[PDB]
């Protein structure tokens, strides 16, 4: 991996805020 798993949200917008559901929770 070495990557990425969520994003930190800079602005206020409707999003769906991305995560890895997987690798975090498999911990």
């Amino acid at each position: 991996s070495s990557g990425q798993i969520s994003i930190q949200p800079t602005f206020s917008v409707q999003r769906n805020l991305p995560f890895d559901r997987p690798t975090i929770m498999a911990a």
